[PDB]
């Protein structure tokens, strides 16, 4: 009520709003519609210059498809290869005045751009750790796609509900045995934090492993299995890092490690599932480091990946997502010559364990106490990927124009 | 409900927004805050700076007391002249996510520069043409200064319901007579549109001035005096715009014009109340046309003032209200020689009637269809200036921040 209220119309300001970056730590509160859609195309974009990779597989189901590793495998088997893809990930949906989060507009875009393409592209949300998305992912299969053949493994959490029993457990990212004295970056001041980290309690370990162990990738393959909609020769890979000694205290040999450890125990019992089935195969992959809302909460990888960015870049070997799942997909998971380790995994991340890539950024460590970082590191290059995953910072967009969060997703089962 | 909901504060930017500009001819649907409280303070500075005024009123009531020229004429008598300052208005007051209206940031920034400085600051917030709200002002008045010496007169409205009857009327920014060829500036697409724009109805003339003559003045004049709460020997001003030849058409010798010259009636009575008591005064103060939501809706006004601008900004008498304001309460309303027109009118507005400013903008007129309208005109200065009004394009003033909308008001009268 003003002298001149109602007299004009409002217009769709009063249902759209500006939409900035509010990060606080290793978390961002806010998600950029018209960025994370610029960020797909722009990943396909690469796949699509790439080119098509041979022999890939034709139906694919990506467990943790809406950002990260999972997203960009999503996107090499559906823009690289052709394939139908089945969707499965945990995203809140926008709605006015509350924008969702990154892997909705993420997904969102992704089936703009495969109806576009004329790919198959559905998508479940939900709780992947449950029996009943469990059951869902398998309506779908069996009412469109008969079978898949190719499961892709990719979930990213701090906790899981335990589908049989009802427990919960939280992860946690702590060293093992030995406290660690851990430098570091805290990235909101911008200065070197030197920090003390306790290690962890057995039941934090077991948790850890309960969480991000697979457990949960078996119980998904021995799901599709009885249903029947695992295809004769299928494969499957799930995603790990290894990481070299200076990660080695917090991550292998720490909470996540013994996690990532379980992933290759399983492997070799899901791998005994497969070739009995028409002699598919299940082999555990090996990424690099990339910033991602899960790699930014564990302790050092800030600081970790603004010197990796660095050198790598002066290498010319720096590259995201999107690269390395790409060349996953070529030379390994497709290829005819795959780089199998010891353990018999998939490699991708070897330009990342490089001696000379190593040797460096390990004397730029302990020399890091900068609060000049600026010029030891790429903490810049850091930030800069860490705002895109949101859809911020994206040459091209107008962040200071309107924006309407309510962006809905058509063919998505909401479980 | 996403895999890490809850696990982190959203913080305070739930309730604060980013408010932008958001223009549609001469309407902008937003207001910023923080730009208005800049406002406020820079014509308190100029009013500083150029200093006291001698022989100023002590105690003073502004009518439209909230933006443009009742706004100037608060902010000089305050601090200016040190007098203690009732305002009436009638403003959207802002909460969550809905900015108020302009007028209401800037009364907020009046009132708090006003403690300051020790100031009396007082408000009154609703239909000034109404009964009651004149009652709470007298009220006001009574119990705080016991009179008031000064009463400034500056509504500018589309409309007024009669406080006795219940009629509303509407006014009508027309021509008169003979219909009138426009030229003119859509200010959106930004290119010279020619118009013709028909004459009024006598209605439509009858109500213009019941909305913008005299007859609210002389009742609140009158209202104040039986209820005793003039000071012997006071001073009564409404604000009028006479304009020269190239606005008489639409303006002088239009359905405003018409209203206009009601005011050049009623002042006579009015003037005569005073004098009897104890020798007072009334007097319509002539102003120069300056950007204002008031004017920027007039036809012509925009292009008219775009001309005015760029030709008194090369002379350098370039000016806003405070400047306007300051000088007339300095030569006129307080000063030993008074700028007197043969009407008996007070005067601010002759650096505006300057032949040689009138004559430059007159050839420049017919000549505009440029549409390299940024040559000849300054439509750059006329925007920024309208932007202005509502608290953007302000300096120091970070547009990119969360700000809360939601700014209350101490001693401010809801009615
Ligand atoms: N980010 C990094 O440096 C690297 C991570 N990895 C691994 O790659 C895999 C993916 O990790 P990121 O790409 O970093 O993670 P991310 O945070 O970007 O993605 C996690 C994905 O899993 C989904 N998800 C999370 N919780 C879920 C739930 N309860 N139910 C259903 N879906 C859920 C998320 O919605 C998202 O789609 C992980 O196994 C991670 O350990 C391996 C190499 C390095
Ligand atoms: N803006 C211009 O070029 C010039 C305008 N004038 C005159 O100066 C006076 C003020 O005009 P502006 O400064 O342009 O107007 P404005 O639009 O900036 O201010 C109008 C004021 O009156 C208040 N108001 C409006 N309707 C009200 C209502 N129903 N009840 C209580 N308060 C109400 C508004 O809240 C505001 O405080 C007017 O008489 C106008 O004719 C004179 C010279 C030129
Ligand atoms: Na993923
Ligand atoms: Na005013």
């Amino acid at each position: 009520h003003h002298h001149s209220s109602g007299l004009v119309p409002r217009g769709s300001h009063m249902l759209e709003m500006i939409i900035k970056p509010r990060v606080r730590g290793f978390i961002c509160v806010t998600a950029h519609p018209t960025g994370c859609e610029a960020n797909v195309k722009k990943q396909i974009d690469y796949v699509t210059t790439e080119g098509p990779i041979a022999n890939g597989p034709k139906r694919v189901l990506v467990i943790g498809a809406s950002t990260g590793y999972g997203l960009a495998a999503r996107i090499t088997a559906a823009f690289g290869c052709g394939a139908d893809t089945l969707g499965v990930f945990f995203e809140r949906p926008g709605e006015e005045g509350k924008p969702g989060t990154s892997g909705w507009y993420n997904s969102a875009a992704f089936h703009k751009f495969a109806a576009q393409k004329g790919l198959y592209a559905k998508s479940i949300n939900g709780d992947a750790f449950s029996d009943e998305i469990k059951q869902l992912t398998i309506d779908a299969i069996k009412q469109d796609l008969g079978q898949v053949d190719q499961v892709i493994y990719s979930l990213a959490s701090p906790r899981r509900t335990h589908p049989k029993t009802g427990e919960v457990f939280n992860s946690a990212l702590k060293p093992i045995g030995n406290a660690v004295n851990l430098r570091g970056l805290d990235t909101d001041k911008e200065v070197i934090k030197e920090s003390v980290l306790q290690p962890a309690t057995q039941s934090e370990i077991d948790s850890t492993v309960a969480v991000m162990g697979g457990e949960d990738w078996q119980m998904w393959i021995d799901a599709l299995l009885d249903a029947g909609v695992l295809a004769e020769g299928a494969q499957t890979t799930a995603f790990t890092y290894l990481g070299e000694k200076i990660t080695h205290d917090i991550y292998w040999n720490g909470s996540i490690g013994a996690a990532k450890k379980d992933l290759d125990q399983k492997v070799l019992a899901i791998r005994e599932s497969l070739a009995a089935h028409g002699g598919g195969d299940a082999r555990v992959s090996v990424l690099k480091a990339v910033v991602s809302q899960a790699s930014s909460a564990i302790p050092m990888m800030p600081l970790y990946l603004s010197l990796l960015f660095k050198v790598m870049k002066e290498k010319g070997t720096h590259e995201g997502c999107i690269e390395q799942v790409y060349s996953l997909y070529k030379d390994s998971l497709c290829g005819d010559s795959p780089h199998m380790d010891q353990e018999g995994r998939l490699r991708a991340d070897y330009k990342e364990l490089d001696p000379e890539v190593q040797n460096q950024v390990q004397q730029l460590w302990d020399q890091v106490t900068n609060d000049n970082i600026y010029q030891l590191t790429d903490f810049v290059g850091y930030k800069s990927e860490f705002l895109n995953l949101f859809g911020f910072g994206i040459d091209g967009v107008d962040y200071d124009a309107d924006v309407n969060p309510d962006v809905k997703i058509p063919n998505l089962i909401q479980g």
